[PDB]
């Protein structure tokens, strides 16, 4: 007959690894079949080909084959479609693309510290921001000290949010700390620092 355009499917919000591919869907339903058109940020995208990088399916989803966050191509932003005919016209949901990021200086790094048996010690651990949320885990000397849990009166525990506590002091606590982060982007490590027990 004659129907106006309709949003079957909607694009979700979606992260990507720098340089991988990514995805972002449109399902639109009409009679004329309607024509959809790509947004970004306000901005109508300059897409379906030409000498670019972003290209436009037949079934209106928009793919990046190769996503960039550089100088020159920045995929980065909120998208969103539209589909119209003689009748009508339809918008979609505004999902969010984003690139993987992971800053690389740790907001606060641990420093040696000596402490006397049964006294409590705290060293220090602010990982570096990053999306998705960065992971933290701690290493003393090569064994990674699994207490990557949550929550029951342990020994040692993690606190406020990447800093090592240790209740009572015993002499084998002694060693080299280091706490590293990590998310889709890869890796970052404090440098180690040394805890005496006196």
């Amino acid at each position: 007959q004659y129907q106006s355009p309709r949003i079957i499917e909607h694009p979700t919000d979606l992260v990507v690894k720098k340089n991988e591919p990514a995805t972002l869907n449109c399902k639109v339903e009409g009679k004329p079949e309607p024509t959809i058109e790509w947004f970004k940020d306000g901005e109508p995208v300059s897409t379906n080909e030409k000498k670019s990088h972003r290209v436009q399916f037949k079934d209106g989803a928009l793919f990046f084959y190769r996503t960039m966050q550089g100088k020159k191509e920045q995929d980065g932003g909120e998208y969103w479609c539209v589909a119209k005919n003689r009748v009508g016209q339809a918008v979609s949901r505004h999902a969010s693309l984003q690139i993987a990021v992971l800053r690389d200086d740790f907001r606060v790094e641990p420093k040696d510290t000596r402490v006397a048996k049964g006294e409590t010690a705290l060293l220090e651990c602010g990982p570096p921001k990053g999306i998705p949320e960065p992971t933290l885990i701690w290493i003393k000397d090569g064994v990674p000290l699994d207490d990557l849990k949550a929550m029951a009166s342990s020994r040692v525990r993690i606190v406020d949010g990447g800093n090592l506590l240790i209740s009572n002091v015993e002499p084998i606590d002694e060693g080299n700390y280091k706490c590293i982060a990590q998310n889709l982007v890869g890796t970052r490590e404090s440098s180690y620092a040394k805890l005496i027990v006196q």
